[PDB]
């Protein structure tokens, strides 16, 4: 029996009546990050009902607040649905993110550290539901997690009603992993000091809290986390991981780094997701994660011994990884700490940690800022995530990605990025499958020298040589040399021919 | 006597005698911060030997690494002698920014919070020289700091070899207004937790360590720090600080500040000052200031009660209130605190704190991302300073600008902005003269809509809005809506012809 606070078992009701609590125009927050432990069925039948509201000629959207990226069930659903007017912080699913470009919901992608913060200060307004999917209630009312904390703990907190999912699917024996602060991380300063002083270190409790006198309802429910796997590394990415790994060695070989390196961010995504791959068999031992994520390379390090240990707010596991896990619990419990997304994604903590971060990119242009986000400096991919939070506060901050994308029709080195996430002073090293730049000292121009010889494709790199010269030759000012007129010039090309390879 | 360490009594010596441990090729850390602290006489003397190497066809360049900005004896003198082929992380002058502009010194403008941090890293490389000013040394050979305390502890640490500059100018009663910590703030990870939780703690000493062995000269000196003249609010800054201010008071009446709002980050200039003024009128009590700087409006807020401290890296003061602080500063060193600025641009803290964050800015575009740098994207004017520290770490981040420069023939809100320091989720509230745009809560486009219609020039609002709704039907994705053929193009009409604003000789689709 998952519901064991006897009390509270009279709370349980349909997800469809459930659904019913939450009226046009709510605020909702939900738990789920990552495509881990988002709510499933009290969305798909919210979703039903704002449809055939609709067909009636009766609005019904709602603003959904999660702690990242969730799943179709949620994000797809209510996507497909038209019933969501404003989302935060961050997703991935391909029919939300359609309405996002299309402009039918609105989108604020906000640091991934910030949102608790910014919601208890009102930013998103009054919370009118907290929508929770838990493993368990324990005797005295704690709700156990699933494979996400994220925001969670702020949501109930600040919600008028909960509504708890109760997920058979999920495994008992994630109860435990969790750690939750009862301090002041993200509520009205002066706010506490997080006493973290090493990456593995347990502050907290293993349950979230939250007054029963505000739950409900109580769904039981039985369904699966949905995420993609990831690419198999390919030449591009094992040439990534490859040079990047020789320079974590001559960090090492130079003292700049200690053997067992600093605690490791690894972002979103293949590439970063093909650094832990290398890592795993790697020459640095004793390593430790302090990432907003858990990928499946992070799990083999795990595996491997390469690790020790891994915090985090999320999993974020292919279904076979999510399989393999789950088998082996007691393996991996021990070597894994889930924390709020306040608290892993915490600037001063990063900081004071010293991480190194290690994050993926849209593009940079080749002053080295970069873009995660806005293709073509309009079209949301998935949104800056933490990304901000880790680069800006690492003690190193690492940038990767193929040099081209679209089969080679997009250069991931340009002029100038259409939209900047991360200014050059947040950027200090790039990798590529050509080469890995280093930037630490130098100023613009001889950042510009570095990322094109080293980093740009070789149908590329001649272009924005040429676009570099005659910058200088005639930009307005010198110390970051453009041309105005051709910046952009690039991704308009693309816009209009399909390439920005010139015919 | 201002060297109370007697045994470093003999290692005084003339200030062009002191320069000349200073080598070609040579990293030098100095002290000064807001035209305030910087050493004065050895850069002189530097100058001069450079310019005369230079006159010989013999090299003679230094890196120069500082607090934060220095002036006209420093910065002005080295860039005068074309000596300087690298400098960080943050500069005023306008010699140096010439040079600067020409590609003749190398510059990249740290966050000022992460300089300690880097330089310790290594990546300014090794620091040869570390050049610091004092108001004394103590007997047991403490460095006592002057008007601003910058990176000063971090270059003394890092330097081969050091250089003091005592400066009889500065008040002897400085002595103990300082606050330097010698926890691990920015050396090798794992760092110290700093457990500052309210802005007038103390969590150090009042002076600045430094091995004995290390000192190759101590200068004596007496002369002036820079005090800009005081920028008098003009009508624009008072308006814009009348929105702030009606803003607060909301906030305050809506709960979301207490009524002795939160601990307060200002830039300097004249909108700051007119902000200042209006916070020593308002209906405000308790105020407390945590920022980079002391400037000219708290001095009488200190005097008053209003506020109860002001923490800061640095004096910004002018020349009034610069020898009005030193006539009285047995009062007012019981009333600020100076930090080393890695703790008082520290994230952590920052955000700790609650602060409240309000910075100046080059141009913003429509959806709200910040240039605080670049104009045109390419020609430097100071750099990022710490208004990324500020304003990303805030509780509430604000920035504050006229709605037009250069007379009115720049819009102050552009399709794009031409550079990027602050993105928009680092941005909630813009003030012009023409009003206040609330953000919370709000998608770019939604941002957009605000921003054009509550701080945008009527001059330029049609233009604004011609390009946000032909960008909405044309553009690539419409999540942030841009036409890239146009979206640069308003700066380079005003490279061209020296105004944004267009000529009816041609169609613009705002005419229309
Ligand atoms: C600690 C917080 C970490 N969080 C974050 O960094 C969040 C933001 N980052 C991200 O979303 C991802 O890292 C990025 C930026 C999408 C990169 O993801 P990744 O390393 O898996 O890259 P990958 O090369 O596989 O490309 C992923 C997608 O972006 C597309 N893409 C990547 N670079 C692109 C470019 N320069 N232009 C256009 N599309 C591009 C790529 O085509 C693919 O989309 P489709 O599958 O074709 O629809
Ligand atoms: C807590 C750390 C705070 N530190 C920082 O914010 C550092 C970065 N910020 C800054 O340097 C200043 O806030 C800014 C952005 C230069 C604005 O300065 P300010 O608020 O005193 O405004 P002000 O209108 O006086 O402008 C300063 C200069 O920039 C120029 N300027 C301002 N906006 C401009 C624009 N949109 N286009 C071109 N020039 C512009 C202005 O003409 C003036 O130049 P001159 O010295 O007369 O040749
Ligand atoms: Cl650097
Ligand atoms: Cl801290
Ligand atoms: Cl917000």
């Amino acid at each position: 029996e998952r519901i064991r606070n006897v009390a509270l078992r009279s709370k349980v009701c349909p997800a469809e009546t459930a659904s019913e609590l939450i009226k046009h125009g709510d605020v909702v927050g939900t738990s789920g990050f990552t495509g881990a432990g988002y709510p499933k069925e009290v969305p798909k039948a919210l979703a039903q009902r704002m449809e055939a509201a609709h067909d009636r000629g009766e609005k019904y959207q709602i603003s959904l607040i999660t702690g990242a990226s969730t799943g179709p069930q949620l994000d797809g659903e209510l996507a497909k649905a038209n019933g969501v007017y404003f989302r935060s912080p961050f997703n991935t699913d391909a029919t939300m993110r359609n309405r996002i470009n299309a402009g039918e919901t609105e989108y604020f992608d906000n640091h991934l550290g910030q949102v608790a913060g910014r919601a208890v200060q009102g930013n998103y307004g009054k919370f009118n539901i907290a929508l929770v999917e838990a493993t368990a209630i324990t005797e005295d009312g704690g709700i156990v997690p699933t494979s996400s904390v994220g925001n969670s703990q702020t949501f109930l907190n600040l919600a008028e009603k909960v509504i708890i999912e109760v997920n058979e699917w999920q495994n008992p024996m994630l109860e435990g992993i969790h750690d939750i602060w009862d301090g002041n991380v993200s509520g009205v300063p002066t706010r506490d000091i997080v006493p973290i002083v090493r990456a593995d270190q347990r502050v907290g409790g293993p349950v979230l809290r939250v007054n029963p006198d505000k739950i409900a309802a109580i769904v039981r429910t039985n369904d699966r986390d949905r995420n993609a796997p990831f690419a198999a590394p390919d030449e591009t990415a094992k040439a990534i991981a490859g040079y990047l790994l020789d320079f974590f060695g001559h960090e090492v070989k130079q003292n700049r780094l200690p053997p067992s390196l600093l605690p490791l961010q690894s972002g979103v995504g293949n590439v970063a997701n093909a650094v832990l791959e290398g890592l795993k068999e790697g020459p640095f031992e004793n390593l430790v994660g302090y990432s907003e994520v858990i990928q499946d390379g992070m799990l083999a390090m795990l595996d491997s011994g390469r690790m020790r240990i891994a915090s985090a707010s999320s999993f974020s596991l292919s279904p076979e990884a999510a399989e393999e896990i789950n088998n082996r619990m007691d393996f991996f419990r021990s070597k894994i700490i889930l924390r709020q997304q306040d608290v892993s994604n915490s600037p001063g903590i990063i900081r004071r940690l010293g991480c190194i971060a290690m994050n993926g990119m849209i593009e940079a242009d080749i002053y080295g800022n970069v873009n995660s986000t806005r293709v073509m400096g309009s079209k949301m991919m998935n949104g800056i995530g933490g990304s901000g939070d880790f680069a800006r506060s690492s003690y190193l901050s690492i940038f990767l990605s193929p040099s081209t994308a679209k089969g080679g029709k997009i250069s991931a080195i340009v002029p100038m990025a259409a939209h900047v996430d991360h200014i050059m002073q947040d950027a200090q090293i790039f990798v590529t499958e050509q080469g890995l730049a280093d930037l630490r000292g130098l100023s613009p121009v001889q950042r510009a020298r570095e990322i094109i010889s080293k980093c740009a494709h070789p149908d590329y790199r001649p272009m924005l040589q040429d676009y570099f010269d005659r910058a200088l030759k005639n930009s307005f000012g010198k110390h970051t040399p453009h041309l105005l007129t051709e910046a952009l010039s690039w991704h308009q090309r693309f816009i209009d021919t399909g390439t920005m390879l010139p015919s």
